[PDB]
Order: C-alpha cells, then sequence, then structure tokens
C-alpha cells in the first residue's frame, strides 16, 4: 500500500537548512505555496485552450484555505493540473537538485530564505511552519496519489482512497505547536494581502 | 510559406498599453525575458530527470544575449525546451488572454508596468524596447519555426530554414532608434546584475 523513498542528499540538505535555521519571517510559506497552486491553474489552463475536455474533471479554478485549529492544520486546495506519482517522487514536480545548489550559492553570498521561490524549490519552505506535509493530487492521466513527510530524509507515496477530487492539489500542513497563528483568519488574510494581492485566481479564505 | 494571424482582441490591447503608456523603467524587458528563458532551461531540465534522450539535441542549459549594433539588434538565446507552431500561435506558450485580464485590473489598482511577468504576459515588455521582435524556436517534437510581430494587430508564424539551432528559443529585438542603450556592454552587465543575479543557469554577454 506505501511506499517509502529516500529524499535525494541535496534535498535532505534543503530541509535540514529550512528547518535549523534561525529564521523569524516564516510567513512567507503561504506565498510560496499558493504561488504554486497558481503555477498549476496556469497549466490546466493552457492545456484547455486547445483541448477542452481537459476541464472535465471541474471547470473551476481556485484556490481555497482551510485552517483547523482542532487538527492543527492549514490546508490549500487549488483546482490545478495536478501530479502524477511520478511528479511527486520527482521532487514534486521541480528541478530540486539543481535548484537547491543555485539556492545554496546564493545563501552563501547574501541572500535570505524569502527567496527560495526564485529557485523553484518554494514547496520545502511548508517546513518552516509544519512539522509533517501531505500532499493528496489528481492529475488527469493518473490516479490520486498521497505523497507526505516529516522530513529526516525520507518521504512516502500510497494511492490514495479516501476523498476524490476530480482535479487538483491539496497541501495539509501539520504545523507545528508554537506556529498556530497561521490558522488565525485575522493572520492568514494578512499575509495573504501582502504576498499574494496580485494572483489570477479567487482565493477563499473559510473560516471556522 | 508565411501565415498572417490577428492577436486576440485583449493581446492587441496589452501591446497598445505597452506601446503607448508613458512608462521610463523600460530596462525590466531583459528580466522578463531572461526569466522566460530560465522557465523554458527548467522544463527541458525536469523532461531530461526520466528521459535523458531529451537532451540529445544539446547538454549545454544557458543563455546567451548578443548585441548587435550594426543591425541595431539584441538577440537572446536560450537552450531551453523550445516551443511547437501551436505553442507559437497561442501566445508564445502563455495564458495570455486571462493573464492580461488580471495585469489590467492590477495596473487600475494603483500597481505598474514593471509587475507585468506576475501576470504571465512579460513577453510583450519586449514592446518597452523594440520595434519589431521575431522569435525563433525549436522543439524537440516539431520543426523550426520563426513567429514575428511589430505590433499592429498581427503576427506571423513561417517555417524556419534557416540557421538550425538545436533546440530552443532565439529571442531578436530589434531596437527603437531611442533604445540602442541596450546595445551598450556596461548597460545590459548593470542590467543582469540588477534583476537577474539569481537565475541558476550561465548568463553570458557577448562582446562585439
Ligand atoms: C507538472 C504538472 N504538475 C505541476 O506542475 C503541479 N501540480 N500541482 C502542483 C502544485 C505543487 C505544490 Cl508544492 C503546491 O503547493 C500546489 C500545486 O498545485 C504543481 C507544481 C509543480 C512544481 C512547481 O514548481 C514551481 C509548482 C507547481
Ligand atoms: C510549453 C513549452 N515551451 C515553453 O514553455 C517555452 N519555450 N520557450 C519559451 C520562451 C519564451 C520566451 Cl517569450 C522567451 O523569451 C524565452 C523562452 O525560452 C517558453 C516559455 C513559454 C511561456 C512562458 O510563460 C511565462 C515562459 C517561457
Amino acid at each position: 500500500e506505501v511506499e517509502t523513498f529516500a529524499f535525494q542528499a541535496e534535498i535532505a540538505q534543503l530541509m535540514s537548512l529550512i528547518i535549523n535555521t534561525f529564521y523569524s519571517n516564516k510567513e512567507i510559506f503561504l506565498r510560496e505555496l499558493i504561488s504554486n497552486s497558481s503555477d498549476a491553474l496556469d497549466k490546466i489552463r493552457y492545456e484547455s485552450l486547445t483541448d477542452p475536455s481537459k476541464l472535465d474533471s471541474g471547470k473551476e479554478l481556485h484556490i481555497n484555505l482551510i485552517p483547523n485549529k482542532q487538527d492543527r492544520t492549514l490546508t490549500i486546495v487549488d483546482t490545478g493540473i495536478g501530479m502524477t506519482k511520478a511528479d511527486l517522487i520527482n521532487n514534486l514536480g521541480t528541478i530540486a537538485k539543481s535548484g537547491t545548489k543555485a539556492f545554496m550559492e546564493a545563501l552563501q553570498a547574501g541572500a535570505d530564505i524569502s527567496m527560495i521561490g526564485q529557485f523553484g524549490v518554494g514547496f520545502y519552505s511548508a517546513y518552516l511552519v509544519a512539522e509533517k506535509v501531505t500532499v493528496i493530487t489528481k492529475h488527469n492521466d493518473d490516479e490520486q496519489y498521497a505523497w507526505e513527510s516529516s522530513a529526516g530524509g525520507s518521504f512516502t507515496v500510497r494511492t490514495d482512497t479516501g476523498e476524490p477530487m476530480g482535479r487538483g492539489t491539496k497541501v495539509i500542513l501539520h504545523l507545528k505547536e508554537d506556529q498556530t497563528e497561521y490558522l488565525e483568519e485575522r493572520r492568514i488574510k494578512e499575509i495573504v494581502k501582502k504576498h499574494s494581492q496580485f494572483i489570477g485566481y479567487p482565493i477563499t479564505l473559510f473560516v471556522e
């Protein structure tokens, strides 16, 4: 049912750098994950331009933000192109090995962690606030998978038989104990307004 | 030999807005075109991860900047994934119709033209400095095409029989008469250093 994989050495090193570096401006994770959602949404939209049946799995192109104080999770859902099993395994559709190398040569040259997205590995900023991350995804050319990691050098992939989602990607952030401010409506609103004001898809902040 | 197409109404409107709006910070075009080259390069690299024969048409992943004062052109070449004929026709692989709409709702809300790339239509900033633009491209799954436009509502596409390039995209900017500062080594260097310092591919500035 569940396969376990090792992160390539460079990705594991990126993940330790994000987890262990003292760095206070953690809120940029939300921008990186929304921006990722926007890229996936752009992709399904571009595909629908020549093949409208690509949208048979859902015409709505949007991003939802769902906080849950009881489970201590912030979930980001989008109706973008989604990922195949192979995409999930190859670093969630990123060029993360070379992107990590570039990012680290910048960090030497003075840059800081807020610029991680410029190197294509913005996802991993999720580990600034999350102790575990679960990625649930559905691409038109494959079944629904769940990817999951709590860092420490490994991730899992399983075929997800739970809630079918049609098409897209759901990112569930199991928040660190001292990071529950990102479940507060006021705070999420503030971050979205600050860093994500010109995203070309509706972003709905669910309430509790 | 040569097909002529009309820009969708919204793209034509974007192109008039870029050409006719008084706006002095024109140098951002280079950043947008390099960043486009970087995205294409990321794509061929991601593809090679699972199918290394994708790089049979060239293993080198780079961006060259070639000024020519005699022809009055700045050319940007990259060895990225390239575009099929259909990509060229569908707004150079962009979601330009919806991206233009978003960009224009931002311009109402106070944003300026330097943020065009946040809406996926950064290419068209080329018309801040160029009176004509020629895009020559080669994707693994198709032949070599040349796209061309001097705005005014139309572009052409032809199958390019001239210099074969293996794989990638070449953007040739026929500069406006008052915009020849972007052929000066000092100036191009300055712009690349300012706006394009963390691009994960070597950028070579050719000399004359
Ligand atoms: C290749 C076809 N699929 C995709 O590209 C895709 N599909 N879903 C996502 C995606 C990834 C993350 Cl991490 C996220 O938070 C949201 C997403 O939609 C992505 C995705 C993958 C890689 C990215 O690198 C910047 C950004 C988004
Ligand atoms: C779908 C497969 N091909 C590509 O995506 C592609 N190939 N070459 C380019 C490209 C486009 C421009 Cl305008 C440029 O200046 C440089 C490029 O490499 C692109 C490209 C297309 C769209 C883009 O939108 C941001 C950015 C780059």
